[PDB]
């Protein structure tokens, strides 16, 4: 599997959880194990993202909540749950693996295309991730 496919697997997982939150951190981590299949071949790289997600979901969800709002501009001189799941994965991944900002954003937009969301305009906030 490609790193992109592995990212998609985390996104879909997170997505399925956002309908029924909150769950305890170790519960989500154990739910991720039951989520594994022949095709997913879930590895430690993905499990570390889900671990960061499980332990920081309250803060990530807050940071998101407030960045959207803080986007209230004049000049320059309703986020959905799939788009949220994509953004939380990027936050989770930068936390677990310290992936650089440019790679995370391109990848995120690539996943949005995969789900034919075409709401790419809500970048992975150039505001929410750190450029190293
Ligand atoms: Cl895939
Ligand atoms: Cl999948
Ligand atoms: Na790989
Ligand atoms: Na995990
Ligand atoms: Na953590």
């Amino acid at each position: 599997l490609t790193r992109t496919q592995r990212r998609i697997a985390v996104v879909e997982f997170i997505f399925s959880l956002l309908f029924f939150l909150p769950k305890e951190a170790e519960v989500i981590q154990a739910d991720f194990l039951e989520y594994d299949t022949k095709e997913r071949q879930l590895n430690e790289w993905q499990k570390l993202i889900v671990k960061a997600f499980s332990e920081n979901i309250f803060s990530f969800q807050k940071k998101i909540e407030e960045q959207q709002l803080k986007n209230q501009l004049e000049i320059q001189t309703k986020i959905d749950l799939l788009t949220t799941a994509v953004v939380l994965c990027a936050l989770s991944e930068q936390k677990a693996h310290n992936t650089d900002k440019p790679l995370l954003i391109s990848e995120a937009l690539l996943i949005m295309d995969h789900y034919s969301q075409g709401a790419e305009k809500k970048q992975t906030h150039a505001l929410l991730d750190k450029l190293l």
